């Protein structure tokens, strides 16, 4: 069948993806620029990720369409148009890893987060990451390429000139680079590190939510131990543990000041052998628990639930990046490791390439569906 027919479907789909990738990701950058509630370190990496996706639409997709023609080109020029998408994918990986680490620092050390993670340090990391992405993605232009062994028969059959080759990705980019360096070292290892970071985020949230519920239950159990106590020493023992737990957990500041103070009043009575007076003093702790401690617990639980929801949204984007790119990397593994296997057919290569590009369309949707602040800002931009 005429090659222009199958190429026409692939090209049209690529162009449709390029349009959506630019539109949705420009909307993400617009929302962050306009709304100060979206201007935070996590979202500076989100914008770096959206910039990489805009460049997939503007440059990587036109370059993929160009390569698909097999046009005559100087081998090192062909190599640049083949490798530029690897720069963008690498930058995306560094942005996804930075978002995961950012979310881990926020849940593991919230009191140190604002002094450790600043906009200035974030902008420096993003700049370094873009430089490293160019170094990794354009490593073949440093000599790890097949330009020293051109397919001269294919070049002559196409009427190419001297120093020119038929420009095809797998003719100029070495497959040992694609599998060992690009896939295993530069993609799979950071994705596995991201999985490890997300497991630590969810374990930290789970442990912190369990600790809030345990401290609340301990307060209520110790209040009952005091109510049923048969002597001053038993009231004292339960109060000494209540005081330590209260200090460990320490209008919310006023509530904890009242709580420790009331435990201290009861403990002083219990040390004087005044059981009944110590038990009546301990009952006052219920008023403080109802008016202050319960509100603290509900707010701390709600804050942890919002961090779990946010880390899930971030993990879904990292997982969707893995889902969209893995097929092309896996096809490269078959081409490389199985020279006795027929190469994956051209229609399957086009499908894997288009699926990898579709990753540049999906993040604006995940932000709109899962993040209220982005959802409302997108609605305001599209309306105004
Ligand atoms: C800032 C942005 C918009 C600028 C983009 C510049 C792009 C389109 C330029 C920069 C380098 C260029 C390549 C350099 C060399 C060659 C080899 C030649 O035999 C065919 C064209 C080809 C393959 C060029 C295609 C266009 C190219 C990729
Ligand atoms: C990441 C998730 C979605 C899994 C993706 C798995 C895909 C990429 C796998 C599953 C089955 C695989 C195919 C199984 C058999 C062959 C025949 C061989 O001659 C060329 C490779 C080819 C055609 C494989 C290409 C990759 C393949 C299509
Ligand atoms: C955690 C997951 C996503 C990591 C990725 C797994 C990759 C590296 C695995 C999944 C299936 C594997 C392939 C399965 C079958 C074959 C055919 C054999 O003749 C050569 C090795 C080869 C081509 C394997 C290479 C590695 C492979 C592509
Ligand atoms: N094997 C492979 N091929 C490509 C790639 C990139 C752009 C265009 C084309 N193309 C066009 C027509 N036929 C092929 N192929 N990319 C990759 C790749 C990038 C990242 C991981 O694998 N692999
Ligand atoms: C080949 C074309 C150039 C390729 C590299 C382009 C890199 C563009 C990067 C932009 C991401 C910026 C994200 C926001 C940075 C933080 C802002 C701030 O806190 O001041
Ligand atoms: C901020 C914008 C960044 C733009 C891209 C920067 C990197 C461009 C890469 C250049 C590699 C140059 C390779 C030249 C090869 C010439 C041919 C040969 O030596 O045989
Ligand atoms: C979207 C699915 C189609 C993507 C492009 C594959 C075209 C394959 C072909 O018809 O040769
Ligand atoms: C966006 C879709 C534009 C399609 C234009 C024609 C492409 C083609 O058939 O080569
Ligand atoms: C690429 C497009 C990115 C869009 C966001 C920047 C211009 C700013 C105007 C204003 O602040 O009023
Ligand atoms: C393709 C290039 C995309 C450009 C990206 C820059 C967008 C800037 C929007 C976020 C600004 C954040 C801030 O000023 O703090
Ligand atoms: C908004 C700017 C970015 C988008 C630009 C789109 C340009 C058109 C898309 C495809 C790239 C051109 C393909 C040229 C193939 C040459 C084939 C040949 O020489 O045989
Ligand atoms: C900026 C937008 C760029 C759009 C086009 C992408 C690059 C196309 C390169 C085409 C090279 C054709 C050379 C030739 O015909 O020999
Ligand atoms: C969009 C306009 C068409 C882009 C593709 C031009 C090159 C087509 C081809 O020769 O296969
Ligand atoms: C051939 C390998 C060349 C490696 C270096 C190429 C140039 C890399 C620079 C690209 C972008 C620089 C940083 C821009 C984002 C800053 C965000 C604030
Ligand atoms: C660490 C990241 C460093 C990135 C910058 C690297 C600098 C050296 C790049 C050398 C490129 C020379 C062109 C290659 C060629 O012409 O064959
Ligand atoms: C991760 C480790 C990958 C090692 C691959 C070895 C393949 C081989 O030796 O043929
Ligand atoms: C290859 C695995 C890629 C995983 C990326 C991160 C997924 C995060 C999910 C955590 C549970
Ligand atoms: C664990 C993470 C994944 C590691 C995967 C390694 C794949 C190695 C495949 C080696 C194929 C060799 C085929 C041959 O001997 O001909
Ligand atoms: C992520 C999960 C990865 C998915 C698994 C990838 C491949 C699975 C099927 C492997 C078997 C293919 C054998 C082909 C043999 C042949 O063609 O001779
Ligand atoms: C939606 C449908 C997606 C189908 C894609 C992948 C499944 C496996 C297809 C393998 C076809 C190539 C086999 C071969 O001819 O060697
Ligand atoms: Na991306």
């Amino acid at each position: 069948a005429p090659p222009i027919m199958g190429s026409s479907v692939y090209i049209t789909v690529e162009l449709a993806i390029a349009v959506l990738a630019i539109l949705g990701n420009v909307l993400v950058c617009w929302a962050v620029w306009l709304n100060s509630n979206l201007q935070n370190v996590t979202n500076y990496f989100v914008v770096s990720l959206a910039a990489a996706d805009i460049l997939v639409g503007v440059l990587a997709i036109p370059f993929a369409i160009t390569i698909s023609t097999g046009f005559c080109a100087a081998c090192h020029g062909c190599l640049f148009i083949a490798c530029f998408v690897l720069v963008l994918a690498q930058s995306s990986i560094f942005s996804l890893l930075a978002i995961a680490i950012d979310r881990y620092i926020a849940i593991a050390i919230p009191l140190r987060y604002n002094g450790l993670v600043t906009g200035t340090r974030a902008a420096g990391i993003i700049a370094i990451c873009w430089v490293l992405s160019f170094a990794i993605g354009l490593t073949p232009m440093l000599g790890w390429n097949n330009c020293g062994q051109p397919k001269e028969g294919k070049a002559h059959s196409q009427g190419c000139g001297e120093g020119q080759v038929a420009c095809l990705f797998e003719d100029v980019v070495p497959m040992n680079y694609m599998v060992y360096f690009n896939f295993f070292a530069c993609v799979l290892v950071p994705l596995l590190l991201m999985l490890g970071v997300y497991l630590r985020i969810f374990a930290a949230a789970r442990r912190q939510l369990a600790d809030l519920e345990d401290n609340w239950e301990t307060l209520n159990d110790n209040l009952k131990v005091i109510e049923k106590a048969d002597n001053a020493a038993q009231v004292k023992d339960a109060l000494t543990k209540m005081r330590a737990a209260a200090l460990d957990a320490q209008d919310f500041r006023h509530g904890f000041d009242i709580l420790v103070g009331q435990i201290d009043d009861a403990l002083k009575l219990a040390n004087e052998g005044k059981v009944k007076e110590a038990q009546a003093a301990a009952e006052q702790l219920k008023t403080t628990r109802n008016a202050y401690i319960q509100k603290y617990l509900e707010r701390a639980r709600s804050t942890l639930q919002k961090e779990v929801h946010a880390a899930k949204s971030a993990a879904i984007i990292a997982g969707l990046f893995a889902l969209c790119w893995l097929p092309l990397h896996i096809i490269n593994c078959f081409t490389f490791f199985c020279p006795d296997c027929s190469h994956a057919p051209l229609w399957l290569m086009y499908l894997a390439i288009v699926l990898a590009h579709t990753n540049s369309v999906v993040n604006p949707f995940i932000y709109a569906y899962r993040i209220r602040e982005f959802r409302q800002t997108f609605r305001k931009i599209i309306r105004s």
